[PDB]
């Protein structure tokens, strides 16, 4: 197989509308926000404007191919792939994607999609001008798929989600932590999972 | 049936431009606004900027399938479904959808669509800084389908309201109206949502 | 015929690129602006920001069907229909459509399309703070079709005007013009809508 | 032929990706800006916000039809036509098109396309508040086609809004040929000088 | 061959999703920024707003044709071509493309793509008001292709810079880097463009 064949095969047989589960085993999605720039902060309205790289990984075995004498990975337009329907629950603006909408697919079916996103959030900005800083929580999970269809999983301490933060920001990052949650909503009996990302930051000196 | 078959069947036989009226009864649509945030308020211009989850439900029996040895629900892109042509009659900005455009479909044909929407409204902001607060009315109904094609009915009032808003919700009431317009002999139904809110302490 | 058939037939045989001129008579288009809100006014720059419902009607006999054993009217996405290429000649922003892009089609081929539009205009704002008010003129006509292809005709001024606006409407008049442009020998029609309004208090 | 046949034929045989160079000759494009409004002006940043009608004409003989017992002209969505890849070289915002995207096509293959555009430009705003006024130059030409593929040629104050803060003193057009490092061939542009001032 | 044939052939056999690597050598991409304007600068937030022409060249031998009895070059919509997935790593707004999205393709398979882009960056603005000026670094490279798939290489600094800008360019230097990410073992290449500029007068 060459790249052209792999990409052709994926395009011709893609079901981007179909979550790649096998009932009742959920697709395990890992989500990790790499903060890049904090652009606007308003302590009066409790709103923040943020740029981050949304590292997103999951496995889709319908995409796998024999890697022998073939490339190990390809870049695929996300329009040809199923992609998890993640949403930021406390977002107050449309997510503005700043990067080419391509995912990286490995021959074993592992997918990495990492868009750079600019987006505005409603969160706690109180304390941003103090040395303790503000703690802004961003809640990300599947909009429509419950825990038996999509499970979302959180970084540990070992993930440094501030390692690409711009040195030229007015702001600086003190800490970034993730908390996994399961929530039940009135509409449905099943629980929905989310990752809660706590961004601890402050205005510099 | 597996998920892929259900979704394939729906996509291949979808008539998204066809209202699923059966027995000439109107399609019964339930609408309910869950307010999440109140972002900007202007008592001089009487304008408000709001984020809400628009809980929308109706039945489309053309989508039903067998719930034995099969999943009970699937997520479907709305581009493959008929969706009610609801509009907010006193909106002054385009509805900005903040969520993936997917609906949840149950095997009996019940559909739930619930986009998160940011939108600006012209409404009564007077009294926002008082104890009694302001009462802003939002009117939502079908743009083009009258009462014999679509009927609308309303379905913790701060259940999902952000604790970090400058504002707080005192009460939300959701009422049903029938209105006749000059163009048509028929009555058009809407839900009128009264949002009573005020600036925090 | 049922709804699904009518909509299928329209979609399958639609020529949205083709003006439905019958014989060599122009398509008669009626245009009428229902003002809903006046949101921003600037007397220094002579610009106004306005929300209106653009009531637009014309006949397309290629869409007609036998109304026996059939619905009387259907809602059709405008992408399946020819729609007149109307433009506001003194607009200074893109028209922002706030409503579902659907037209209402009667079995005799009558079409009604009525989007809610927010748009900014360059017009005379002088006198807005006086008792006489300002008179802002909005010029609407076909961008590319002359008077033998499209003719435009006008058809309570505050009927749907928001009671919460900073402004109020004194009068709305509509008159009809034919203009000849250097490019072409044929005349182009427009409707000129005069909005007489003033700041309250 | 009726209207529907002409439009069907055009749609079915349209090559909107293909410049209609006949006999190996450049397509002659005429460009003319009709200024309608001047909305914002900033003498500190040298930026101007402008609304204009971009009169654009050229010949595409692949579109011609026998006019006998047929309409002489039709309106065609530009998505069905080749259209010159004109750009404003000193623009600093995306062109915002305010009109239906239709061209007018005559039976001999002449095409007229005239969008109303609002766009922001970087140009010389100095002197806007004096009676000599400012002279803002707008440079428009093909982005990718050189002078043997597209040639541009010009062809006043007629539709300018009476309600603008500004007024037009004069509009002149010059025709330039420029060579760029990438290519040996010359690229043509029209330079439009807008002389205007505060009222 | 005529122009129409070349363009037809390219469109009919185009694989825009497929990087044109040959013999498992990376596609060599040349990137060069021609600065046209500096529109807004903020020394407090360290942000800059910039317009530049992104000169981008590479070879795609699948596009080559016999130039005998044929045009040497054509203009092709980029939607019909593979284009490198370059991104500005320190960009804080979406790239706003100001020019027709067309590339120039030579009969030997060389491609030149040069969009005019307006975009905002986070970079060092300190010293903009001094004689020494600020030095703003812009990092551009493939988003998803490593050094064995795409290699990037750089090619008057004020040549196309607008004479009417508040600012002036002192120097522009470009430098290739290889970076390894936690992501992946392979190294990713970028070009780092250093723009040394200052406030006029
Ligand atoms: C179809 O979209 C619905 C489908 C299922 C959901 C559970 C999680 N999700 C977001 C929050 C939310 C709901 C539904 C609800 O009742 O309230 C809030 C939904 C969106
Ligand atoms: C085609 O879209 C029209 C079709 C039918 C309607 C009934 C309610 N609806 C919104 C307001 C409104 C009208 C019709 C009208 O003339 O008055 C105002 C419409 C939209
Ligand atoms: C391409 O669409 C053209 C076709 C015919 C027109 C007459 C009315 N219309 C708007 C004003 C206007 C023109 C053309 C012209 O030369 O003057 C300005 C046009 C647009
Ligand atoms: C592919 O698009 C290129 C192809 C040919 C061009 C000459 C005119 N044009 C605009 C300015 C410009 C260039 C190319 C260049 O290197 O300098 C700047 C181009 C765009
Ligand atoms: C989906 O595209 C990913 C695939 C490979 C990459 C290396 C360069 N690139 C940008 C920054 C970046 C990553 C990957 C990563 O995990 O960290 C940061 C990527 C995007
Ligand atoms: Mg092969
Ligand atoms: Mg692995
Ligand atoms: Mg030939």
């Amino acid at each position: 197989l060459d790249r052209a064949d792999i990409l052709y095969n994926i395009r011709q047989t893609s079901r981007p509308d179909v979550i790649p589960t096998q009932r009742d085993r959920p697709v395990a999605v890992s989500v990790s926000l790499k903060f890049i720039n904090i652009l606007e902060v308003n302590e009066i309205t409790n709103e923040v404007d943020v740029v981050f790289w949304q590292q997103t990984t999951w496995s889709d075995r319908t995409l796998a191919w024999n890697s022998s004498h073939s490339p190990d990975q390809v870049s695929v337009p996300i329009s040809s792939l199923w992609v998890p329907d993640l949403a930021a629950y406390n977002a107050i603006s449309k997510p503005e994607v700043l990067t080419p909408q391509l995912a990286r697919v490995v021959s074993d079916g592992e997918v990495l999609y990492m868009p750079s996103i600019r987006q505005r959030f409603s969160c706690d900005v109180s304390g941003v001008d103090t040395e303790s800083g503000a703690t802004c929580r961003i809640k990300i999970g599947s909009w429509t798929h419950h825990s038996r269809e999509i499970s979302v999983d959180p970084t540990t301490e070992n993930s440094d989600d501030s390692e690409y933060f711009s040195q030229y920001s007015r702001f600086e990052i003190l800490d970034v932590t993730q908390k996994k949650n399961s929530v039940t909503y009135s509409c449905c009996p099943e629980a929905y999972e989310d990752v809660e990302v706590s961004l601890n930051f402050r205005k510099k000196g």
